[PDB]
């Protein structure tokens, strides 16, 4: 696609800190630009739509090729059609959002300039943010998380996408996602069936595969930490059903893994640490601070703080495991304990390490699934398991949860507010902000 300027696109600015191991944090300006789904797609020399609704035009869009060529992505108003807005260190998300049509959650990216995503390597570095999740009812996901994107969002690669990271394209993730309007510099019209149950969305014959670090998938009840690796590690096209993941008939034949190592306290048995509340250890009615450390030998480590009392990750026994540390010994005792074969068969944490070693793009977003209504994240999944299915149960929400059009229709006014992001190595990030 290309880029159109009947609507001006400004960047809505944000900061973060670098942090050095020699004990000082020194801040840097980006800004945030919405995923090129959430944008009008029209003609390149009219207001006519290229995508409208959940179909695509026939006649500007015959083909992949042609649509590309015939449409563009115009810009974003960031809080008036996307209830999206920053302030210094700190982004806020809403959930439905009114102007002249209604708009439900957004994707976002952190950039290093208005044309290019900012890149960070994981691997021997660590991650803090603090995240207030206090208006997150079951079934709605404000996440914050990173996949391995390309910085220029594909333009080097595909000369027929010119609006690039500016405009938000190149996105790719696990679940290798056949939703998106456009991949490698075509159009996904070829293919595409209309959703049912969502009136703006669809899924195409094509989806965009890439590595996925889930540091945080969370609303109010829930919160999880998962590793997704690929056999590809960066941004690959695939093709049909042979995509896997979420938005394929078979969810386990691509070349990603789309369910992930995930560590969810609740799931493995301490039911008293997130919630909110008084009664749990982190009350999710109150902002908490969220760190999260890339130890070079691959596993992941995690604290948190809140009114400046330090927990580590709880402790699990599950299997053999023992311990707080994600490390391939809790993966496979995962798999072991609560099936799956999915993490192991792309290469594990030591796959995972080369999306680590390399530069993964920033993402944060607030989202409600049309697919499986959150359940796998914070309620008993598949629903017809109980408590005595080992892992079955994530999170206290009903199996009868995060119907769209229901906590779209009671809880329009949800958001998620993150803030303070640090970013340095392993121990460096607690230390002053410049
Ligand atoms: O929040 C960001 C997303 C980026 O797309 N992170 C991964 C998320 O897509 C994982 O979703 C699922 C993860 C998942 C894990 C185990 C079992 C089932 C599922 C599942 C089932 C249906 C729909 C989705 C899932
Ligand atoms: C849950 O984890 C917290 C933090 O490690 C710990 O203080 C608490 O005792 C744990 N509770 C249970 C029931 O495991
Ligand atoms: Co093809
Ligand atoms: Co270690």
């Amino acid at each position: 696609q290309s880029a159109c300027t009947l609507q001006s696109e400004t960047h809505p600015p944000l900061t973060w800190q670098k942090c050095s191991s020699g004990g000082t944090c020194t801040q840097q300006t980006g800004s945030v630009v919405i995923d090129a789904n959430w944008r009008w797609t029209h003609a390149t020399n009219s207001s006519t739509n290229c995508y409208d609704g959940n179909t695509w035009s026939s006649t500007l869009c015959p083909d992949n090729e042609t649509c590309a060529k015939n449409c563009c992505l115009d810009g974003a108003a960031y809080a008036s059609t996307y209830g999206v807005t920053t302030s210094g260190n700190s982004l806020s998300i809403g959930f439905v959002t009114q102007s002249a049509q209604k708009n439900v959650g957004a994707r976002l990216y952190l950039m290093a300039s208005d044309t290019t995503y900012q890149e960070f390597t994981l691997l021997g570095n660590e991650f803090s943010f603090d995240v207030d999740v206090s208006q997150l009812p079951c079934g709605l996901n404000g996440a914050l998380y990173f996949v391995s994107m390309d910085a220029d969002g594909g333009v080097s690669k595909y000369p027929t996408n010119t609006a690039g990271a500016k405009y938000g394209t190149g996105y790719c993730d696990s679940q290798c996602p056949r939703d998106l309007k456009f991949i490698n510099g075509q159009a996904n019209v070829e293919g595409w069936e209309p959703s049912s149950n969502n009136a703006n969305t669809g899924i195409g014959g094509h989806g965009s595969c890439c590595s996925e670090m889930d540091i945080w998938e969370a609303n109010s009840i829930s919160e999880a930490l998962t590793p997704h690796p690929c056999t590809t590690v960066g941004q690959e096209i695939c093709e049909g059903d042979g995509c896997g993941g979420t938005y394929s008939d078979n969810r386990y034949g691509g070349t990603c893994d789309p369910d992930g190592c995930d560590w969810n306290p609740y799931r493995l048995g301490n039911t008293s640490f997130y919630g909110p509340g008084s009664s749990f250890t982190l009350d999710t009615t109150k902002k908490l601070t969220v760190v999260t450390q890339f130890e070079t030998s691959g596993a992941i480590n995690r604290y948190y703080v809140q009114n400046g009392v330090t927990f580590q990750q709880p402790n699990a026994e599950l299997g053999s495991y023992s311990g707080n540390e994600l490390n391939d010994d809790y993966c496979t005792a995962e798999e072991a304990e609560f099936g799956g074969s999915s993490f192991s068969d792309k290469g594990g944490l030591t796959q995972f390490k080369k999306a680590t070693s390399g530069g993964m793009v920033l993402v944060m977003s607030l989202w409600d699934d049309y697919y499986a209504n959150m359940l796998w994240l914070d309620s008993t999944y598949p629903t017809n398991e109980t408590s005595s299915t080992p892992g079955a149960v994530r999170g206290s929400c009903s199996t009868s949860s995060g119907v769209p059009a229901q906590v779209e229709s009671q809880s329009p006014n949800a958001k998620v507010t993150f803030s303070n992001i640090k970013f340095g190595p392993i121990g460096s990030t607690g230390n002053p902000s410049g």
